[PDB]
């Protein structure tokens, strides 16, 4: 009853920096996870061993954080402490969802903010980076 997804990512401020996000969830929740990620901005925070992955989605259903059974975040190179925003380059559904995964990050789902200050921030950032964060 478990499914596994891996998402390949590249840093919008430095395309040489890449990351892999692996998530396991119950198969009946998989559709909510993929729909959420399809309409999502990916923002991460790192302070030493503590890593937070923010999935900020414009999907109709923003899933509950409890749909994640395990999550792993690995980067190349190893990143300095700080905050990051990522482009999703690839999404893969994996055979053998029960395989080993080192649980080393916390996933936080939230809804995109309709507030005009945040909208203006996301639109100007989109123009700076040449990538539409608010399509
Ligand atoms: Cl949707
Ligand atoms: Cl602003």
């Amino acid at each position: 009853s478990l499914s596994m997804i891996k998402v390949r990512l590249q840093n919008l401020f430095d395309n040489d920096e890449v990351a892999l996000l692996k998530i396991t969830c119950y198969t009946d929740k998989l559709i909510h996870l993929t729909n959420a990620l399809a309409k999502a901005v990916i923002h991460t925070i790192k302070l030493n061993g503590i890593v937070f992955v923010h999935v900020i989605t414009s999907s109709d259903i923003c899933p509950n954080n409890n749909i994640v059974v395990k999550s792993n975040f690995t980067t190349m190179p190893v990143l300095q402490n700080g905050g990051y925003i990522w482009e999703m380059m690839e999404l893969t559904h994996c055979s053998q969802p029960n395989g080993l995964i080192d649980d080393n990050c916390e996933i936080k789902f939230s809804k995109k903010l309709s507030d005009s200050t945040m909208t203006n921030y996301m639109n100007q950032l989109s123009e700076l980076l040449g990538f539409d964060l608010n399509p």
